[PDB]
């Protein structure tokens, strides 16, 4: 009735070196490693925190600031004011452009800094969790205000390019600057928290499995719940499915560098320090006149007549089973995470940019079930591979703030 | 600035380093392992450590077996370079008992029975082959490098990519330097040349706005 | 005991003098004049 069973055994500190490759290592590790990819998180946070701040809708705060662009523009051009129609087509592509500019400078500036804030969040670690065990440790630190209160005085230099000088221009401008200054506070916050420890944090079995620190405990949290025998504990993982092949792979290599290292000496019969890459070949020979290199004793001991001898060759079959490897891993992740390739012609095979199907998977679990982030939207599909100009350009034309503008744009017409 | 190699890094918490006198502050990008006996870095090249020292180990093991079968009668018993000498200078110089034979003492109480022969066999280039196809997929997903290829699949310069401007120029403009105004550089971009970025940016900037401002009240 | 991929090949033959690696002992208890003898490949 005691209830506990310990998680790193001979079988689990043998998993997490799998990934770091001290015991065996193929090509099929490296598809991995693109796995292990936080940008694409990062691009979450881009698109989140950049759709919020266009997502105020203030209509009237709109229309008004262009009557004071317009009357601006009435005095910057004297003994006009008969004509009127080439007013119209000039000065409204000229309302648009300045207001792009001025989001180009102090939002992107702010949304970038949370998004590389130092020491918070590990995205890394996430992987080397959830393909080796599906247990995620969970430690709550304290939420810190050293980059919070960093953060909250760039909140007023937002407002210090403008200077609050510009009423009618800021007047848009700070509308979502505010709604930024409340969620990044509200972000970064939450951003905090939660950190785990991979290969060094140690965890138990119970009905609920729990783990600890020092002297606290730690909230475990499960993707994949493992099989428990009494014996001992097998885990539902990618890594735990290959276990098998990956131990026969090296245990064949050293068979191989041993068969290698004995067919040294030429010459073998029955009884009954410079690198030489480097050495000179008349160096060499110098220093190998010696007796180990040149014979093999078989020494046959007494009350042994031999009566016949065989000779044995090189015989391992080396490459085939690093060739079945690379194939191996690579129906791995393509299957259990579903990674979509893109392939030039010939059949070229190019990086590896991710899918819908593994987004889901991974990033919706790293981001609601670890940290309580309500308000957060999952990607959409062909966002993974665009560039940070391309996600700003796109967003613009869902906003509010072009639904606007194209309202105004199309009474006048 | 830092120096490579040369300084010195001590593990506490929070790791430090140190110069001659002075603490060094010690930014972290991956965090490593640190077990209480021996540290175990989660790095691209400490995930290739045990095939780096695999392929020298046996090249050195394929030399010492092309060194070891250099003369031509092997038996039991129980400076000019060669490339620029004539043949004729050559084997005048050729004319020692350590190229022609190799002498197998056998020392006694030993009467020798039988007798085998064994031929050069190291597996060579096979471990070369595989580095160079097992690099190129770590570049590229590590960092996530995109090539461009020519057609018949000829290989040319490998350039940078968006997701790498994110691994490397993200930590190393914003966490190295108190550098706020910073924009990343969009994807197309690395590869572009220095009159080929000041023509593109110059269609949206501030200037070309009022300058087209003037140019359509006129027509 | 080091790992062979990782050990030099003058460390390695240091280790390897052993009779197990070098031969094979095949007894043939007594009463039985072994009239011939095969061998078999992988």
């Amino acid at each position: 009735g005691s209830s506990i069973s310990v998680h790193p055994s001979e079988l689990s500190i043998s998993l997490f070196e799998i990934l770091q490759g001290k015991y065996s290592y193929v090509r099929g590790q490296t598809l991995h490693c693109s796995l292990r990819n936080p940008g694409v998180f990062f691009r979450q946070l881009f698109i989140h925190l950049y759709k919020n701040a266009l997502a105020n809708c203030s209509y009237d705060h709109v229309l008004s600031d262009w009557r004071t662009y317009e009357s601006s523009a009435k005095t910057r051009w004297p003994e006009k004011e008969a004509q009127w129609g080439s007013y119209r087509r000039s000065t409204f592509d000229s309302w648009a452009q300045t207001m792009r500019m001025t989001l180009d400078h102090l939002l992107l500036n702010a949304i970038n800094r949370v998004l590389y804030a130092k020491t918070q969040l590990s995205y890394e670690r996430y992987v080397d969790w959830v393909v080796t065990v599906g247990m995620v440790p969970v430690v709550k630190h304290t939420p810190d205000h050293k980059l919070v209160n960093s953060i909250q005085e760039q909140l007023m230099k937002d407002c210090q390019r403008l200077a609050s000088g510009e009423k009618t221009i800021g007047r848009i401008l700070t509308s979502v600057t505010q709604e930024i200054s409340n969620l990044v506070s509200s972000l970064s916050a939450l951003y905090i928290p939660g950190y785990s420890e991979v290969s060094i944090d140690y965890d138990c079995v119970k009905n609920t499995f729990v783990g600890l620190y020092k002297q606290k405990r730690v909230h475990v949290e499960v993707i994949t719940m493992p099989a428990i025998l009494a014996g001992r504990v097998i885990f539902d993982s990618p890594i735990q499915r290959m276990y098998t092949s990956i131990m026969s792979c090296h245990r064949t290599a050293e068979h191989a560098k041993l068969c290698q290292l004995l067919n040294t000496a030429p010459t073998k019969a029955l009884v009954g320090s410079v690198n030489l890459l480097t050495a000179n070949t008349f160096q060499s020979l110098g220093r190998l006149q010696d007796p180990s290199l040149q014979l093999t004793s078989s020494h046959i001991p007494s009350g042994s007549a031999v009566l016949n001898s065989f000779f044995s060759s090189y015989i391992p079959p080396v490459r085939e089973s690093m060739k079945d490897l690379t194939n191996l891993w690579e129906s791995e992740m393509f299957q259990t995470y579903k990674l979509a390739p893109v392939v030039d012609n010939q059949g070229q095979r190019l990086s590896v940019t991710y899918s819908q199907d593994t987004i889901s998977i991974l990033l919706g679990p790293f981001t609601y079930v670890i940290a309580d982030l309500l308000q957060m939207e999952l990607i959409s599909h062909s966002f993974v591979s665009s560039s940070l100009q391309d996600i700003a350009a796109y967003l613009y034309q869902t906003s509010r703030l072009f639904v606007y503008i194209t309202d105004v744009g199309q009474k006048y017409c």
